[PDB]
């Protein structure tokens, strides 16, 4: 099966693997028992070059896991800058939400990512949006000790 090594390859950051797995029919969106395309694992992994190969075969951007989770939130909870901004110029949601109603930006200021903080903020992402707990973006990155977040989204907002 095509699809599971499609998967390991993406997770591992194996790119011939990918390449070659894609060559042969490979299903880009393929999906496992937690819900995860290998765009999914890629982005979280932090593979590059894995991401971009996805996205041309016509990969679903926006694709999302039994968490709600898109390759974009994983990207910006693990903090991958470079991911971020091809999932973004791709046209991943901006201000997707998973089942805790966290957007990307929810996860990056959380994580500390300043500098995604930033790229997020460029792309349209609502600083005013509320998790299910009502908490905000602002609200994650003081609780977390994020200060120089914390004032981008005071100014932001």
């Amino acid at each position: 099966d095509l699809g599971k090594k499609l998967l390991e390859a993406a997770r591992a950051g194996q790119d011939d693997e990918v390449r070659i797995l894609m060559a042969n029919g490979a299903d880009v969106n393929a999906k496992d028992k937690d819900g995860y395309t290998p765009l999914h694992l890629a982005a979280r992994e932090g593979h590059l070059e894995i991401v971009e190969v996805l996205l041309k075969a016509g990969a679903d951007v926006n694709a999302k896991d039994k968490d709600g989770y898109t390759p974009l939130h994983l990207a910006a909870r693990e903090g991958h800058l470079e991911i971020v901004e091809v999932l973004l110029k791709a046209g991943a949601d901006v201000n997707a939400k998973d089942k805790d109603g966290y957007t990307p930006l929810h996860l990056a200021a959380r994580e500390g990512h300043l500098e995604i903080v930033e790229v997020l903020l460029k792309a349209g992402a609502d600083v005013n949006a509320q998790d299910k707990f009502g908490k905000t973006p602002f609200d994650l990155a003081i609780d977390n000790g994020n200060e120089d977040i914390a004032e981008v989204l005071q100014k932001a907002a």
